[PDB]
């Protein structure tokens, strides 16, 4: 856009969620957490430069725990897409996509 972004751009629809929640699970979580090192391993398979998916893995990691649930992962997973598209990524988490 214009103004660096759309109303949807940074926000996560229903269908995406969907999705995302549908990976999510094929990972097998542990009452419902992904390590950190298996969320990693899997964001590598994207393709994205591995740079790019550490600021992504700090970005979607709200709580900064270190590991990461069906939430942080959605996040995650948006943030993924937006890179492949060739979006540059924020600084800093944008509020809606919480
Ligand atoms: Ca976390």
């Amino acid at each position: 856009t214009p103004f660096g972004g759309s109303l949807d751009t940074w926000a996560i629809t229903v269908e995406e969620r969907a999705k995302h929640d549908q990976q999510f699970h094929s990972l097998k979580p542990i009452s419902g957490f992904i390590t950190g090192d298996q969320a990693r391993n899997f964001f590598f398979q994207s393709g994205l430069p591995q740079p790019v998916l550490a600021q992504i893995w700090a970005l979607a990691d709200m709580n900064n725990d270190g590991r990461m649930d069906q939430v942080e992962f959605s996040i995650a997973m948006k943030l993924i897409k937006l890179k492949l598209q060739g979006y540059q990524l924020p600084s800093a988490l944008p509020p809606v996509m919480k």
